[PDB]
């Protein structure tokens, strides 16, 4: 029923339209591309791809999938349109500061917003939130990979001279990680300039990082990634209580999967912007609230 | 800030005391209990204690730490009385229906009720609502232990002729448990009968349940208790997607924290009563919310 | 490049198509299905699809993604047409002999044909090969799942009146499995009679099997799998030697990928019949020897 | 049966011996060492020892358990009286060059020499193989220790000053290694040039090496090793395959026992020089293949 | 039956008085400490607390709950009382020389003293002795954490300029470990001093260290702590032995129950001083050795 | 120093001969065998063998390696002569009793004797003990498995008609264990009448015990073996405290080593009998204690 348009055609984007074809309360109207050529990628035959989202029917919810660093502006255009919008942006320093400048302007066009949405930022977070409340004392590490970092990789794939990137995470343990990019230059790119820019950059600036360059990155990319988030903390007096909590998926699949949820909840908000903590859990699952009551609790 | 009453001083009760006194956004007014005794216990020095809650300050929320088929009862009563209630009451196939019970009672006395608000029922079924849909497609199990099952111990011990016991939960995999009853039996009581009772108890009806007569349960029990949940499913079209929850804690005392956590949650909502998936899990950290929002997103 | 035509659509067919198209030594050809609908998949699109091998260009090799019980008849059909083939046959019990009857079909056409070549029987049985000569006494397990079978699957879904059907492997360990079995009946079809026709198939018999009638099997349903395999022996005289390999895989996808190999391999071998054990390693790697021994040795 | 001698009666010469005589296809006919004292160790009593592989029986095939150094010269020499020889020459770096150094020697003496076929190389090279075609994009880490590398071992012995050493690997993760060995100098012998040495050498340059004298390496020492390789690559199109092999052994006993498994299968090959993954795994299984097909595939 | 003491009433101490009052064959007769101010602490309540020993009934024995460092007066002070004393002592350099010193003045005395009996020094002492005899050639591993060290922590709390200190052990591997120092510091007090002692101190000193200033020490603390000893070592002329030992746990109240039971041995020896290695494990247990034997053997 | 014999030349009896030449505080007088053949085993060239330990010079300890249910008699035997005994008796539901047997034989005549000095009983006893001073109110599982017991292989090998058994042990979580027996049945022999003894043997009457015929027990036979204890208990009033030890070990090599270290505690007590919790773990390690102080605690 709720009718949505997929923005950004990239791997988020081609995960994004299989999550929106299997999901029982949603309907594809199209896809909005930056550039539409007259030879169709195979699985959007019969998909109504296009420039601009005012040309696909009556959209009411957006996934926008495009890079992080792009989804301010793309979030106001399809707000200030009165469209639903949900995001994963992934900057954890910033996030809480996009929220309140969407806000206003969800609010004033009748529609709601959900950034933030993927596994982490997104679904991760709430977990955090569930471990920070079930023993409030302690310390929580989320330790990353080893993996691909869709962000990152978007990150080293935007420097001139990059015709493509793999930026892998490697876990050091206690919430610590190391990075370790594989690029391969354009004809004529300076490996060292590349090299400054990729350690120069915000995403790199904190962490141990390793630049290599290779022939080609297609030969060393998988998209899959994992997480093990630990807590060793105090219930109210009682110390050394145990939790953990780990997962090994396709990092773009389940990113476009839990975008997916954001929407169907986001359509249940008040007009306005919200993290995936915002959000009661149940409204992230399809259909009325009973069945889920006595399947879930 | 919160004025709060812990009801029933048993095992979850005393864990409740601590978890209230040492949350920031709550104030410990008093315990209920049956009765009271001149000899004070340790731990309650300096604590009210009364065998009626009117008997307390201004009390806004009580923690019902009590049996679970006394839950029902004790909720409708502090309801009525304007008082928010949280409780862990855990039969799941029943849940629902208190829910839809309390519900009314609960809005017209202006007064909100979260049910079944321990760490099963509870905090992991936020979890199996997330790996839901994180993953729609596929199968999630829950296995528990090896450990005690509150719930199911307390149900042993209200039968007559046992002076005291220990239900403890083996997990025999793919959502299967094995019940292990180690029972102390009160002088001239019929093993054969009390044996007969257990095992057809609602709660031990289904599962593959053995009962074994002890000098002493004290010398075998251990509150600990622990979980293993997963789920192997499609993110969109995508399958094989791993998730992994484990915990290993102090069964109690992750029980009374969770529940002042939802208490304060509780106090928080629109009149009615909720299970834990219908409030956003924000709602159950104490102070403003952008500062968790920068801490956990 | 080798040119290959996928024959069967199906799962492992699905996979098989971009397991060649990934292929850097292979020419996806067409594919071979039953019939050819007005209505063209997706994925289909571009791809020449037939209802005889025939009809496709000057196919070299082919691959038989048709059930397990229909291979032995597209094996000698494609080979008496001087066609490679590769297969998964998975019946461990006669897989030996059918090699010993598609042998001198195969030679008699100039063909070579590689049975069994997917991940067990397949891969894992060059695994189980290793483990036997590092160490030559003692015993090895080798513990499926939990995932889905796709061969138990084809089975019960061969039964008249299963509409669709699931069936999981659960291991008990010590290479003991259960079987669990969830299918979507066909209006009108007997539960007690396809319950029967499942327990008592070849696939099923020496299985404890238990089968669950469901409204959705596609709900349920994820490919991925996995195994354990597991020795502990003695190299030359020395005991305790312990040996343990592990995946958790997308079943089709790893099947096909597998079988794309073994036709590469295929192409390389004298005519004859062969299983994965009777090929050096090497001959699944594409291109010139050299590069890979300096590369993997 | 296969009249083999065992050549270097050092670790692995000594499980080789006891591979060997339970081999059920050979024969062991002596053991050749560079000198023969009056005073035969126990094991010997009844073995013909000698210091030219001439003067054993009528010897066809030989294990070469010299130190690595010493492999291309000692392969040679028997190649050149037409026996069939295995070795376990442990550097990666080159071992590609022996083999094309080999080959000849071997066809124009009418023998097979199979070299590297130790555990690493040999059998993990055969599993990176499977590894590498099952799921062709991504990488493979092979972790190894903590335990003794007897290939560094030898190095440090050889070493003027040193009277007898152990060096131990340390797996840092993602492929990473560091070393610690532990020499016990020889009276006189200055450490600080002795470290010098064992840091520079070819065998240590690569990797962090860190170098502590000891009183007693006897007392230091254990010759088990282990290893673990990972994998997390794509199968087809279909990303997040996950692989694990692991090994807790004892190191020379399983490198003896492969070496008699790969001298079983250069008999069967026609004359030149082959790596591991070049050998069909069935010819490292003894007798008629039929049985092991039934058995393992 | 055996007289108590808890001399320090601290976090092992608070440990120490609910060890003893659950012990079967022990009498806690009071709690000694620096200064008793008015206001009872609730748990204190009924129990007698005073600033001298002499004070307390027949006091037989005594559990010295004070910082590492003041163990030796504490000690001296108690058994030339003819009281005998166990104490957590952790120095791993100075306990064999404190035996030593503890030994005479605990026989001229008619007294026992068992030092450094927590599970580190302590139990994990027997442990690591028994690894030794069960494969005398190798080596073990002791690595500690995630957790408290409730020493390092004492050790920074007495630092001045500290208000209140956290001191965490990272496992970093091989017997390495990470130390992760949180000091809340007093007001107007100079970081980088408080900084620059702490790396100095002989507990730190030897280990890499990191110091963060924080507002909140409780906020973060968990006196969880756990340990995993590895051995892979020579059983007579046997390799690769494997063993392995871990525990996670609350950090205080298993050496307040291991000195509990050390005391209740200490009484039982003859008058002088002991490590825990140099007691018979019987004499830890409780009541008469025959149903031990038969329950443990 | 210590003068030692082994007795009985199986399995353990072999090992326990390398573990006294490994040792440095003992001396191997000789074997005591039953039987001594004109052919020499290879491992005793240089050994003196006998059939009574009387022709065997000063012999002032003894490892009875013999059958478990020849203990009593052999142990007797050696004691009445003055001479310290070893023995690694397994019947737990026995040894208690032949512990009060051997005591007063042992102290009248100047020995010391220590029984049940294996793994399991043996230093696993000492281990349940530490776990349950550490923990008093709980539970302790030991499971074992997979793996060879070498007490049931001999009670197997005992049975008439039986020509070769392997006794395997496979660990069904929670304590219990379920028992897979080959037999290798001599021509003539009554399967049904072997599978009758076996069953009925107070070894197997409380275990599910499977038997099985074969061809060859050498082919299946690996003596490595292995244990996981673990206990979830309270230590003094604080629950949840979490213990785990764990082998994987050569079941016949660490018994020699362990029945080594046993009797040279023997030579260090009292004459009397002993089981291994009643001796302080240091006099289980060679040479002075001041050394094994500072080494271990
Ligand atoms: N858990 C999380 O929160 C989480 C997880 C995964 C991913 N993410 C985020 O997902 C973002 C996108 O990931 P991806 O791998 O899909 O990137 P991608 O493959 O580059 O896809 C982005 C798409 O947006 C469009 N696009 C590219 N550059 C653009 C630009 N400069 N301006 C406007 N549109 C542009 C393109 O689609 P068209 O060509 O069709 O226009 C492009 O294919 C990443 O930045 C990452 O931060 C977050
Ligand atoms: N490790 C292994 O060795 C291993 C692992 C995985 C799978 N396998 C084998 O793979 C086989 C196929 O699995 P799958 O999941 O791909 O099955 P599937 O999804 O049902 O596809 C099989 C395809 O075979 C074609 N076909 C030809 N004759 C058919 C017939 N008589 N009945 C039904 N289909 C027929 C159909 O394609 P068209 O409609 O296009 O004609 C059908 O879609 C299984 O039987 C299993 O044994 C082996
Ligand atoms: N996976 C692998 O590929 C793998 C694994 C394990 C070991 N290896 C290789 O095995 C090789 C041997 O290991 P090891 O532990 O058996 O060494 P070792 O204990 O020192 O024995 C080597 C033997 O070689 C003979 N020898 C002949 N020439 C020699 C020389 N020039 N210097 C010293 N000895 C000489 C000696 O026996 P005689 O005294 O009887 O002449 C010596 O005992 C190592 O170099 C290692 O690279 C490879
Ligand atoms: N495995 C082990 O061996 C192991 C494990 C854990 C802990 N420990 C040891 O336990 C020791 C104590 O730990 P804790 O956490 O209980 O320390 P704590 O919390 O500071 O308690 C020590 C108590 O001793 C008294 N005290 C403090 N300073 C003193 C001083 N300067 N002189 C005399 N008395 C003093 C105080 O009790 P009053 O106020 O009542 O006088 C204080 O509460 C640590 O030093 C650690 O080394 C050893
Ligand atoms: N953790 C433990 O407590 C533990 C662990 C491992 C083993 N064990 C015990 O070790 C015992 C022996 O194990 P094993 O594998 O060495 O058995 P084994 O291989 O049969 O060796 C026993 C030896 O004793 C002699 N012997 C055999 N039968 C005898 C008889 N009926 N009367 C007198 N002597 C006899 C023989 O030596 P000769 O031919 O030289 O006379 C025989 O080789 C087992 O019963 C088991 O209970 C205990
Ligand atoms: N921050 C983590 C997880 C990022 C997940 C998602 N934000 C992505 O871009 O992959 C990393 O460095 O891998
Ligand atoms: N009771 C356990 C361990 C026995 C260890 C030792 N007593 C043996 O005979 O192997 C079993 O059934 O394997």
């Amino acid at each position: 029923k709720l009718r949505v348009a997929v923005v950004g055609y990239g791997n988020v984007g081609r995960y994004a339209l299989e999550a929106v074809q299997a999901a029982p309360d949603m309907e594809l109207v199209g896809v909005v591309r930056r550039k539409v050529l007259a030879a169709t990628p195979p699985e959007l035959t019969g998909v109504r791809v296009v420039t601009d989202i005012s040309q696909l029917e009556g959209v009411q919810g957006a996934l926008l999938c495009v890079p992080t660093r792009s989804v301010p502006e793309y979030a106001e255009a399809m707000l200030r349109r009165g469209i639903h919008t949900v995001d994963s942006y992934d900057i954890h320093g910033d996030l809480a500061d996009l929220r309140r400048r969407l806000d206003p302007v969800a609010r004033e066009h009748g529609a709601a917003a959900v950034i933030s949405a993927g596994w982490d930022p997104g679904t991760d977070s709430i977990i955090r939130a569930l471990l920070e409340f079930m023993a409030p004392k302690g310390i929580t590490y989320t330790n990353f990979g080893p993996g691909m970092s869709m962000g990152h990789s978007v990150a080293v794939k935007a420097i001139p001279g990059v015709r493509d990137a793999l930026s892998m995470t490697i876990p050091a343990g206690m919430g610590v990680h190391k990075r370790a990019v594989y690029v391969e230059l354009e004809p004529g790119a300076d490996f060292a300039e590349v090299e400054r820019a990729i350690k120069t950059d915000p995403y790199f600036v904190r962490d141990e990082t390793r630049v290599t360059q290779v022939e080609s990155v297609s030969a060393l990319m998988d998209v899959g990634h994992g997480v093990v988030m630990e807590r060793k903390g105090v219930s109210g007096a009682t110390h050394n209580q145990l939790f953990r909590f780990e997962m090994r998926i396709n990092n773009p699949a389940l990113t476009a999967q839990v975008m997916v949820a954001a929407l169907r909840a986001a359509a249940r908000q008040k007009p306005g912007c919200y993290t995936m903590i915002e959000i009661p859990v149940i409204d992230y699952l399809p259909g009325d609230r009973e069945a889920w009551i006595r399947k879930l609790v």
